[PDB]
């Protein structure tokens, strides 16, 4: 029993870090294949600026071997310098981008060194609630499955609320963001329904059912109240992924949204829940299943 | 800026991960060098797991009745030791992927990641503490004895922990690589329970730094207090006493902020008596423990 927040054995990724320098500014990248992949922003009109660099000018390191750059290109805001040796510690991967309330790692780097790992959501608002100092940027996000890593996520900037915003590995800002000094605020955020109704479910597995009443709802009904407390739109396909696990503990997902309408409209009255006093918004479905059944990489 | 509960980056310990069986018990081992440590309940007979003899069960044993796999490889024991509540397999191939590491044994309050696997294999990462009660909250299922915690500071893993047990209340049990329990539990399945616990006093207050350090400033008082009269209050709400020790620790958390231990715990004093009214620290609604002042150092 027990239930934390877990995030994925990151020693795949490990391997596949490395320091990029060009001029005096230092950061991490992705060396996968023959390929190093890192923000853009490393040069600092991109278009303009890259063209005036020549090979030479970016110093990858891999621990502490020099790697020869033969060639580079941008692939919106992300670079890809082409290299002469390609990573024996490459893993099984693919890109792919990742939507609003969905989970992942972050491995957070300095200077081609790894030195933490924790699990983050992709905020309704494209933000993600990280970690980061200067040196980070570079760093990455991920997820496994069976033995493939999913390159989700590579950090390019901190907002002024402390939260932060990048890309994916194809370039494209999660957002409505630009990498450039200029004026930025992350939107307002809101919670991610279907999450809490997933840790709720693992509450009840841990044997926390305090929160339990006899009621059922709506959908619709459900859906007005998380409107007026900034809570995003639950669909009947989140009920659908949600099945297994009302099936598991007895409790319907319009049942347990009826406990939620009651803790949003009257709160915790001074109690927990699996060690929390807020209502947690991080795991999803999938997440509770696999931590509850362990499964494995 | 930012502060999340980070865990140290768990690669160089998947790489030691295998796993151990003996008769109808499977559980995970630690490849070192030439050697695999694991819980020494892997002997334990189906029927004897309350007053389990290990010294006269592991003398009957030759050293193929234990079937150690690597991946897709199965390694040749060639002898067996036990030391306290830990089983050492002599291997005769040294893992060619073990780092740089050492054993130590830890003090409650100090914290470590946990790399929770089955079948030799890694689950995930997180981070936990020793509690004051020699027990961790951590998340195990049936097969994860035999998983590790660990601390990475600067390229040397240091292993504290390997897990054996959960107790009753749902928290876990289990010792440090040289087999000691940490706590008064046996590796038996006898009626055993933890103490009360009781909150990191310490870990609190680096965790206030932070939120000052992060830019939280709405629960700082003008008031100072005595070590005294403030471990009387702590008393109260089962917080664990602040010791001299531990002010002196959070001397560069004082220096950086501005702010002096004794002044900060009055603030925790203050927030013991009104709660936080619907207001969060560092995106809390809950007084954080498990962060030490030497975490808050590294992250921030
Ligand atoms: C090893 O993978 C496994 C991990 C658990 C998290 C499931 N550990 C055990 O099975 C362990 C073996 C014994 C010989 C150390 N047993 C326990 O952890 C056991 C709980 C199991 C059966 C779920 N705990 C236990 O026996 O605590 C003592 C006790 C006995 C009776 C009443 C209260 C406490
Ligand atoms: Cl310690
Ligand atoms: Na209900
Ligand atoms: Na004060």
């Amino acid at each position: 029993s027990g239930f934390r927040k877990m995030a994925f054995p990151s020693g795949k990724v490990e391997g596949c870090m490395v320091q990029v320098t060009c001029g005096t500014t230092t950061l991490n990248g992705l060396w996968l294949d023959d390929v190093v992949y890192c923000p853009r922003h490393v040069i600092c009109n991109y278009e303009d600026l890259l063209i005036r660099k020549s090979n030479h000018n970016f110093l990858v390191q891999a621990g502490n071997v020099q790697l020869r750059v033969i060639g580079h290109s941008m692939q919106n805001c992300v670079l890809k310098l082409k290299v002469d040796t390609a990573n024996p510690k490459t893993p099984k991967y693919k890109f792919v981008r990742i939507q609003p309330g969905q989970t992942f790692s972050v491995l957070a780097c300095y200077n081609g060194s790894p030195s933490g790992v924790y699990q983050c959501a992709m905020r309704p608002n494209f933000t993600i609630k990280g970690s980061f100092l200067n040196g980070s940027c570079g760093s990455v996000g991920f997820n496994i499955d069976y033995d493939c890593v999913s390159f989700c996520y590579m950090h390019h900037m901190e907002l002024p609320t402390g939260v932060h915003a990048g890309t994916d590995l194809e370039g494209n800002f999660y957002g409505p963001f630009v990498d450039r000094q200029t004026a930025q605020a992350a939107g307002t955020d809101t919670t991610i329904t279907v999450n809490v109704l997933a840790w709720l479910y693992a509450a009840v597995i841990n044997g926390d059912r305090w929160f339990l009443n006899r009621f059922t709802t709506t959908l619709n009904d459900f859906n007005l109240v998380a409107m007026k407390y900034n809570y995003e739109p639950l669909t009947q396909d989140h009920v659908d992924i949600l099945g297994p696990l009302s099936a598991q503990t007895g409790i319907a997902v319009l049942d347990m949204c009826a406990s939620l309408k009651e803790l949003l409209q009257n709160g915790m009255n001074g109690r927990t829940i699996l060690g929390s006093a807020l209502l947690e918004d991080e795991f999803t479905p999938f997440d509770v299943v696999r931590q509850c059944s362990g499964v494995t990489f």
